[PDB]
């Protein structure tokens, strides 16, 4: 129903569009700064294709949200809106997350982790566009998707756990509780909004997924590159 | 039109959407539990990447069918159908499936064939929602995408097959026969459908395609991942 | 408004998809002929997967033309048309141009290279189905994105240039001629056109466009190939 406060959604996405987008500029500006958590120049002297993951993701959910800011200060329904049709960004890039997560980390699978967020988007996708009961047909296959990869990457994550280096862990358990804390509530929030349950109205439920970026994409892929400035030194510069 | 046996279709979809994605579980099972024909755990520890695609695939098949079958139980029409655009699923599985191909047998020009596929599907998807005589020009093109992708994966098949031995060229000549024997059988159908010559109704065309997916996705994978399994053995722990 | 000279725009495409179609059939046959500028059966006996991204660009920018010529013909509005959203072939060509540039030139930042031009030519894509003030929105936004792609890649390749030889740096600087000469164009395009100033009319952007995709598809492919036959000789067989 066009009720709810677009210009207060345009801001809330051009602001988190500024914070996404820049934080994504200084982990690109910060990588090739230098390799360990000081400096350095890199021995081939050219960073690593696959770090700069991290950063791209957070330029690209800015984009996505400098369109979405686009799409609602002109009041909605543009024809190139990214809003209608929910988790269509998110299929671009939540897919690189964990295949970004997976490089940092060296975790084998990474096609199957891939695949496995890549195809648990495209259910979620399919599971609102049907106004039937099959709305959560869809919503069961997604789950059929990401539990098995909700697991499987617990576990990977705790056998490496317990091999790197506690100043290492901290910021690796922090991007794990942003990995199974947040992750897990987008199929909650699914279930309580107008779709299923109703709690959340269609006005919150930009706004708290809008909130819910930043820690999936920016403050994640801050604590990626910070673990990632830890491994690096740990690993080369301190040799361990 | 809207007088086909849908109910027929969901049960065919759901029933191949079982096997496909039971077998792709399977092979996926398989593959890590050891190398060789018998067991192996690996000298790293962990199984190729390229390996696994061809457990994917069917899980991704199994996957879009699922989604076939919600829409087809659904009575069709659903905004997310999978079934009104024809091959559009078959451009996100079947390139995937001469890629898993190419890994297996080593053969080069993995790219040249990736986008020969690709583009031969995409060509097939513009060759039916244009309800005019240029409905055949888009199958033309893709035809002669096809006959040279056809063409020269003969060849380096035929080349390869006479060094691999009997026992791994047993399931090579069964895969082949999959291969080129199933896939010339697409445009076939596509031109004696109602779209063409109109011998296959619209009934039958999702029945057939149904039948002609377990061979191409699932059995087809099947028989790589025992051609593997036999090439693995013979090459590691056979040492030839 | 449907009023242009579509059989004249038909022709024109068809003309041009032969011309792209067969210098990316020269390209991928004169490859596999032989490493250096002379000829060289490769010392593993397979091209690198890499070099072939140039001609299937030209096959799949041809594939695309031919798909423009056969919505010309039949008047337009077809339901497959490639030409109704504007830049979306280019979405699936343009960024496979730079990644094949960057594979010529060993120039780093591939990866950051390829979301640059994809991110660029999606927020074009979004910047015509707009029909409000938010059309250039979309637009700045492209140009925030490809104004420092456009720089730190004359960075790299002015670093590059006084390294290779006058013979491979001639076809590099007709390259780089072609790449920033021709590529800014566009977005001048897009402002005189009768999207934004009006110059340029509908019947016009189409010729002109059509024009300017043999020198950045074909013939900065052909350059490409030419450059890495001089590269390739240069380094191998001359072994410098
Ligand atoms: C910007 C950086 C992006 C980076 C990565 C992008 C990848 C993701 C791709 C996003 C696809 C966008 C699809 C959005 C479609 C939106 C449809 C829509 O809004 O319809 C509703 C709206 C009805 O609303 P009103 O008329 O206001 O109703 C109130 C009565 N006064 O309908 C319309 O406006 C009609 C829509 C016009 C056609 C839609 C054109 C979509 C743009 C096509 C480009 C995308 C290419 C997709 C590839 C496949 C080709 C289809
Ligand atoms: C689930 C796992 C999938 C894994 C991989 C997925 C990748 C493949 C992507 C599939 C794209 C799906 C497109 C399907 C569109 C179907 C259109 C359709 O059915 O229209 C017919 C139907 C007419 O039928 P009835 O009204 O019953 O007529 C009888 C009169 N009572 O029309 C409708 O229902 C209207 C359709 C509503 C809008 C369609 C929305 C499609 C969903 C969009 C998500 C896909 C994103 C695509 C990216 C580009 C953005 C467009
Ligand atoms: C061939 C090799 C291609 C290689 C790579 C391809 C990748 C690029 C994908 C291209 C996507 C093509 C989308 C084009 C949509 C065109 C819509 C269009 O023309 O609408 C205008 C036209 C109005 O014109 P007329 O009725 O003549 O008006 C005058 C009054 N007598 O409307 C129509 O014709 C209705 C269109 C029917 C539905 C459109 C179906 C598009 C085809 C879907 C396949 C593409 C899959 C996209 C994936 C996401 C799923 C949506
Ligand atoms: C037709 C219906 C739709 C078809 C498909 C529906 C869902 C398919 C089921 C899961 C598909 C694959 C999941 C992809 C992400 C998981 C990655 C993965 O499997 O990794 C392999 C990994 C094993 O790796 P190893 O090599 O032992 O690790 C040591 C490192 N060397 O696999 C596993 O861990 C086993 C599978 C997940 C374990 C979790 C166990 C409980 C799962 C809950 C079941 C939920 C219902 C799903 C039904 C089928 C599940 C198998
Ligand atoms: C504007 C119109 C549309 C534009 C494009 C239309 C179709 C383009 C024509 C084919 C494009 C490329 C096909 C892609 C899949 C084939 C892969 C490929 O070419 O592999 C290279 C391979 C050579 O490899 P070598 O290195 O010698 O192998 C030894 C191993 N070291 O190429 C070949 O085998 C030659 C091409 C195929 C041979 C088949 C001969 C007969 C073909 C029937 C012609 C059908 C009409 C097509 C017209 C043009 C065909 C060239
Ligand atoms: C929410 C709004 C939308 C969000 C994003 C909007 C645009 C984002 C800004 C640019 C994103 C990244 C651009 C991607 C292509 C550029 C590739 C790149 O950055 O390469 C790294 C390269 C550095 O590489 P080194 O390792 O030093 O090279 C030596 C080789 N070893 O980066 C650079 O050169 C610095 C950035 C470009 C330099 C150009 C300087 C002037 C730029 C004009 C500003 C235009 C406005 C854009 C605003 C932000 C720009 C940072
Ligand atoms: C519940 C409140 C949530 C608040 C939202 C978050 C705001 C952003 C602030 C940071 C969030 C995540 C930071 C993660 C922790 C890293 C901080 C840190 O200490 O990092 C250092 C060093 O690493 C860093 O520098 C990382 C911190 C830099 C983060 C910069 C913030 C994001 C950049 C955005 C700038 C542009 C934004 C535009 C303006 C916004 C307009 C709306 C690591 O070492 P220490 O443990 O200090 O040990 C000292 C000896 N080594
Ligand atoms: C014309 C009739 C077609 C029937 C449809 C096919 C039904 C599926 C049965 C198998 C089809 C392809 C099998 C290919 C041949 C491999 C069989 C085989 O023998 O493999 C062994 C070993 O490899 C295997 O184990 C492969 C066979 C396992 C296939 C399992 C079937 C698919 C899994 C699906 C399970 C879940 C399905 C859900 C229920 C379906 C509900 C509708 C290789 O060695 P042998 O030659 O026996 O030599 C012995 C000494 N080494
Ligand atoms: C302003 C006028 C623009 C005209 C349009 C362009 C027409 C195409 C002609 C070539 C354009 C680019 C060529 C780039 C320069 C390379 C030419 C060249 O000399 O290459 C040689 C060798 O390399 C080549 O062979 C490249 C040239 C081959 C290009 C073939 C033209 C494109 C192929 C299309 C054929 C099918 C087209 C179908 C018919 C068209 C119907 C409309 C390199 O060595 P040289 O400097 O001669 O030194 C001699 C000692 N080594
Ligand atoms: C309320 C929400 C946001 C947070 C709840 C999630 C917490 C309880 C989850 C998120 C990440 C999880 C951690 C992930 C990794 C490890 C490493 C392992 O060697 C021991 C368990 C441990 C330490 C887990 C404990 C549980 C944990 C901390
Ligand atoms: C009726 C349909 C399903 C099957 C007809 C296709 C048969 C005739 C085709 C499919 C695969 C083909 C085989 C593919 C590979 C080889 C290996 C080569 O060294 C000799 C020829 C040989 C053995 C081919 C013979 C013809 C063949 C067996
Ligand atoms: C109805 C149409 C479209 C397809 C149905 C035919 C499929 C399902 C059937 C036809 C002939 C069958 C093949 C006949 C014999 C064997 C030998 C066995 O050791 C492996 C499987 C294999 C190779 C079968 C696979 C399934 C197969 C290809
Ligand atoms: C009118 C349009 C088509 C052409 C104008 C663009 C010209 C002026 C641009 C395009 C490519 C550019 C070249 C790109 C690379 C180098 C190598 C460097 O070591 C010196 C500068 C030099 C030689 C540049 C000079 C300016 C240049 C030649
Ligand atoms: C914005 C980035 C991220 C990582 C978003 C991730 C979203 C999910 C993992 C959503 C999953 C869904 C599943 C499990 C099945 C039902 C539908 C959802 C889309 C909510
Ligand atoms: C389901 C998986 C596979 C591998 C399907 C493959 C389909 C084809 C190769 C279809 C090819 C077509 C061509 C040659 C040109 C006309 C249109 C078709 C789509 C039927
Ligand atoms: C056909 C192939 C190529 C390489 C086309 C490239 C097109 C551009 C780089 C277009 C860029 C645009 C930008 C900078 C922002 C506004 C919109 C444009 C699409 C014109």
């Amino acid at each position: 129903i066009n009720d709810m406060d677009y210009p207060l959604l345009g801001s809330i996405c051009a602001v988190c569009c500024v914070f996404v987008a820049g934080s994504g500029i200084w982990m690109l500006y910060r990588l090739d700064l230098g390799m360990g958590y000081s400096c350095k120049p890199y021995k081939s002297g050219r960073a690593p294709e696959v770090n700069s993951l991290s950063g791209i993701i957070c330029l690209l959910c800015g984009t996505m949200y400098a369109a979405k800011s686009f799409d609602f200060f002109d009041g909605g329904g543009t024809p190139f809106s990214l809003n209608w049709y929910w988790y269509l960004d998110y299929v671009f890039t939540a897919p690189l997350l964990i295949l970004d997560f997976a490089f940092t980390l060296d975790l084998p699978h990474k096609i199957r982790y891939f695949f496995a967020v890549f195809l648990t988007l495209w259910c979620g996708v399919a599971a609102f566009v049907t106004p039937s009961a099959y709305r959560f047909a869809y919503y069961a296959l997604g789950c059929c998707w990401f539990t098995p990869f909700a697991l499987s990457l617990m576990r990977h994550v705790k056998e490496r756990y317990l091999v790197y280096p506690p100043k290492c862990q901290r910021w690796l358990f922090w991007a794990c509780v942003i990995f199974f804390g947040f992750w897990p509530m987008f199929p909650i929030l699914f279930i309580f909004s107008w779709l299923g349950t109703g709690h959340i109205s269609q006005q919150a439920f930009y706004i708290i997924h809008a909130f819910l970026d930043l820690t999936c994409k920016s403050i994640f892929g801050i604590l990626m590159t910070v673990f990632r400035l830890e491994l690096e030194e740990h690993t080369e510069v301190q040799g361990l």
